[PDB]
RNA sequence: GAACUGCAUCUGAUACUGUUGAGCUAGAGUAUGUGAGAGGAAGGUAGAAUUCCAGGUGUAGCGGUGAAAUGCGUAGAGAUCUG
């Protein structure tokens, strides 16, 4: 659909990159955990490469060239999704960073006692 | 003989303590002007976020860990958008 939105929603373990149209109707996605790695390989920046790639090119039969990307999250992930999106024939917009921030509101699970 | 550091009663002194008369302002307070503050109490309200509920897109994973597994998901999760 020419125009549409990637979201690299990267995390420590997983990274979940989904490209969408402008009104946020899903067209195709692709996890690291789905891609072959898992448990120690699933949290490296190689595996959001090859889930960016497969959801960006798995995108591209619907049509979508101009692409901004939206990434959330501390994840190791979240560089390398942009360039595997970027240097797949995608032309990337804006890179804007929407990971939520509370201002103070929850209070955060206990400290691990490793 | 000395001592018995004691008690009593008179006499004398007034530096200090006690009791009193008067005065003073330096300790302590009062009135008046400004100022800072997450000081307190009662109400109201804002925005980020989480969780849940209901929908749209969408499909095979999500989540988690040192690795796993329990758990969640094809009854459609997770992700994304809107209420």
């Amino acid at each position: 659909v020419s125009e549409g939105i990637a979201h690299i929603h990267a995390s420590f373990n997983n990274t979940i990159v989904t490209i969408t149209d402008r009104q946020g109707n899903a067209l195709a996605w692709a996890t690291s955990g789905g891609q072959g790695f898992r448990g120690s390989r699933k949290s490296t920046p190689f595996a959001a490469q090859v889930a960016a790639e497969v959801a960006g090119k798995a995108a591209q039969e619907y049509g979508v060239k101009n692409i901004d990307v939206l990434v959330k999250g501390p994840g190791p992930g979240r560089e390398s999704a942009v360039r595997a999106l970027g240097a797949l024939g995608y032309k990337v917009n804006s890179i804007s960073d929407v990971t939520p921030i509370p201002h103070n509101g929850c209070r955060a699970p206990k400290k691990r006692r490793v």
